[PDB]
């Protein structure tokens, strides 16, 4: 009856999850010959051995990774006899990385993908991969900078990887190298080697790798100022590239020269590169480059372009204007321009990109942007995402809603400074369909006047900002409007009635008041024919319906709802009449993270259609009152973070629908069969972890358990014990509470 793979957990999908659990040694484990993938992350296996895997022979995957960590963390040296790994014969991937060895293991011929990354191997040659000549995939990155320092330099003898005549991808990252490893395999298609000392690259150092897909060079010649991590200063102000280098790859498709010191672009670098797809030229020092640049000219294929972080050659420089060769980047689909750094957006800055058929997403954030002429971005051809967020924009030139992926037009305004906000600067911007101005500093009366040129706007986030809501009028300019979130508004300074305008959004579907400041204006009724969705999250409705009659109506006018969030209201208590006057409609109620701890369990049955009940964080004390009645249609009650301590027999029982009952983090020392009848065996979720479990030897629990063991999650080393001593914080499966 046990779970097979104790301590261990079935992931049905083949794979056995050993991740984090302390183990200083393979398990053992009802036969093992049929698990083909393995996963062993985070343990403590510092000893490898002839036999820890031969009960796995036929083992395709397998996960050491951090295991043995070098430091860091807060020493550890990694063991392993010769035959460790040749018992498994027909093992396909293996990672090793995070781990104190020095030498590569013995490794059986099936293996396709190997990762030694993070270790303490510091030379490669022939006979470190020996004979695995099915190879496609090595890793190994990071065995020599700060976080994991050596004295020298990995070193990969020349011709070392050559009896891997499969080998497609390599990465050899962080690694100290002083140069491109000599006599590649040509079969190669990646090549990643970033963030070494290589302060040099000619046609010499890519020899024969003909076959080179992608090529990752960048971070060889660094600049330290202003790194978040320890940096190494180059040597050179900038790379040095042979303009040859490049041109035997026909078939590159992405080339990486970011970090590089770049001071100047040379057309002859991508004369060869046609099919060039993606270019990464971020952190470099290209931004007069790009002003002039005849680069671009022939880039046809490019569709994804990275300037990002592109810093000036001279103090003396010209206000932004892109390349007209940029106008020839017909294929381009996303241009990254973060972190430029330019005072104004204008109908020149971005001119030659304006007629590009296929440029949708345009990265800008960060770049001190004062002056905007956002009207620009409505002559566009394809533009479906620009990101404006975190600039200086201010106003008119002279969880989250905003989802909205890929297929909308959307516009990221948020983290700006807007206090007002004017209809003239949305001019030209009409087929716009998310907008969001969060985190702005916006101090106004909305009244209908704001937004006249978004007609076809459907999702608008405003959180984070100061509004005056007072005004029946507001917003009733956005007649698409579906979605609005309105979190975090504030009043630090007597007319109308906040949230008065919710009845006149005649296609509002979602709607967010969370945290907000409501005074004693508040409309008493929310009323709307379309709200389907409303987050009244960490208010104080718990005061408003101490109020009494007041707000007694306040949602009930909200016809067709059908979730509402009332999680952190201070609620400590839900009179019958607060529950009745919901709407009848209501499939889910949040009432997350309140302070109930009573709760008459069959007024459900004033919420008829309810299906989804959150009481989760509050402080039920036990599931007593009480019974889910006749007829519910709960299908799932997350009761967890109270502090139940028992539940009246029956509970459950007459929640014929019920799928999901959450338990957990409460004061349990049993679960019963009684709680539930037969319901128990159509559950899809029954969660008891961290519950006080007395595992006694007579304990009945395990039998229950045992019989929804595919329902509970964790448990085959998560439900822990609260008793006896020995077995307090323990797994229930520690010791065979069956024996009695
Ligand atoms: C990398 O090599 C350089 C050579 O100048 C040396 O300063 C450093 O010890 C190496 N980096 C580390 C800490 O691994
Ligand atoms: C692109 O190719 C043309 C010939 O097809 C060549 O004359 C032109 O100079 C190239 N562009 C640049 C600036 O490298
Ligand atoms: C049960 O609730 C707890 C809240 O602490 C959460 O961590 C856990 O993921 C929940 N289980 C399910 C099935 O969502």
């Amino acid at each position: 009856t046990l779970p097979a793979f104790l301590p261990c957990e079935l992931k049905p999908h083949g794979l056995v999850d050993c991740n984090w659990l302390f183990l200083k040694s393979v398990p053992r484990f009802a036969s093992c010959s049929n698990i083909t993938r393995l996963s062993l992350i985070s343990n403590r296996i510092h000893h490898l051995h002839n036999s820890d895997f031969v009960h796995l022979s036929n083992l395709r995957q397998l996960n050491l990774k951090w295991n043995c960590p070098p430091t860091g963390l807060s020493s550890c040296h990694m063991t392993i006899e010769p035959r460790t790994f040749l018992a498994m014969r027909t093992l396909e991937e293996l990672n090793l990385s995070y781990n104190g060895i020095t030498t590569v293991p013995r490794l059986p011929s099936s293996l396709v993908n190997l990762s030694l990354s993070h270790t303490n191997i510091l030379v490669l040659d022939a006979n470190s991969l020996a004979g695995l000549y099915s190879l496609r995939v090595l890793f190994m990155d990071g065995n020599c900078y700060y976080k994991n320092p050596c004295t020298g330099a990995v070193k990969v003898t020349p011709g070392a990887l050559l009896g891997l005549s499969q080998l497609t991808h390599l990465s050899l990252k962080y690694n100290n190298l002083t140069k491109v490893p000599r006599q590649l395999p040509p079969s190669l298609e990646y090549l990643l080697v970033s963030y070494n000392l290589i302060v040099k690259l000619g046609p010499e150092d890519l020899a024969q790798l003909t076959s080179l897909r992608v090529l990752d060079v960048g971070g060889n010649c660094r600049r330290c100022d202003h790194a978040p991590n320890p940096c190494i200063e180059c040597g050179q102000k900038s790379l040095h590239l042979h303009p040859e280098t490049f041109h035997h790859l026909s078939h590159l498709e992405g080339l990486v020269l970011k970090d590089s010191s770049l001071h100047t672009l040379n057309s002859s670098w991508f004369q060869g590169l046609v099919q060039l797809s993606v270019l990464d030229l971020s952190e470099n020092f290209l931004y007069e480059s790009i002003t002039h640049t005849n680069a671009f000219q022939n880039l046809t294929r490019l569709r994804k372009l990275n300037l990002s972080f592109n810093y000036r050659k001279k103090v003396s420089f010209a206000r932004l204007h892109l390349a007209s060769s940029f106008k020839n980047l017909v294929s381009l689909q996303e241009l990254n321009m973060n972190g430029i750094f330019f005072r104004l957006l204008n109908k020149y800055t971005l001119r030659w990109l304006a007629d590009l058929p296929k440029l949708h997403t345009l990265h800008l954030q960060m770049n001190f942007i004062n002056q905007a002429q956002l009207s620009i971005f409505g002559t566009f051809r394809a533009l479906r995402f620009v990101d404006l967020s975190d600039n200086r924009i201010s106003g008119p030139s002279t969880n989250f809603m905003d989802r909205c992926k890929n297929f909308k037009f959307t516009m990221d305004l948020s983290r700006n400074n807007l206090v007002t906000i004017k209809p003239e600067m949305f001019v030209q911007l009409s087929r716009l369909q998310c907008l969001s101005l969060s985190h702005n500093s916006i101090a106004q009366a909305v009244n209908g006047s704001q937004f006249l040129p978004l007609t076809n706007l459907q999702v608008l986030d405003l959180s984070h900002n100061k509004l005056d809501l007072y005004h029946w009028k507001s917003f009733s300019e956005l007649p698409q409007l579906q979605a609005l979130d309105l979190s975090y508004n504030s009043q630090p300074f007597g007319i109308g009635h906040q949230f008065s305008f919710v009845t006149h959004l005649s296609m509002l579907q979602s709607l967010s008041l969370a945290h907000n400041d409501i005074h004693t204006r508040v409309s008493s009724h929310l009323n709307s024919n379309s709200v389907r969705f409303l987050d009244f999250s960490g208010n104080g409705m718990g005061r408003m319906w101490d109020e009494g009659g007041l707000y007694l109506h306040f949602f009930q006018g909200l016809s067709g709802l059908l979730k509402l969030d009332l999680s952190q209201n201070n609620l400590h208590i839900l009179r019958p009449q607060n529950l009745d006057n919901l709407p009848k409609s209501l499939k889910l109620l949040s009432l997350r993270d309140n302070y109930l701890s009573f709760f008459n369990w069959t007024s459900l049955s004033f919420l008829p259609n309810l299906e989804v009940l959150d009481l989760a964080g509050n402080q039920l004390k036990a599931l007593t009152q009480g019974t889910l009645p006749n007829g519910t249609l709960l299908q799932k009650l997350d009761v967890s973070s109270n502090s139940i301590v028992s539940v009246v027999p029956a509970f459950f029982a007459l929640a014929v629908e019920l799928k999901e009952v959450n338990l957990s983090h409460n004061i349990l020392k049993t679960v019963d069969r009684s709680w539930f009848g037969p319901i128990v065996m159509q559950l899809t979720v029954l969660d008891v972890r961290s519950n006080p479990l007395h595992c006694a030897c007579g304990a009945a629990f395990v039998d229950l358990l045992l019989e929804v063991q595919t329902k509970v999650p964790g448990l085959a080393n998560g439900v822990k014990c609260g008793s006896p001593g020995q077995l307090q914080g323990r797994s229930i499966f520690a010791q065979d509470l069956r024996l009695c």
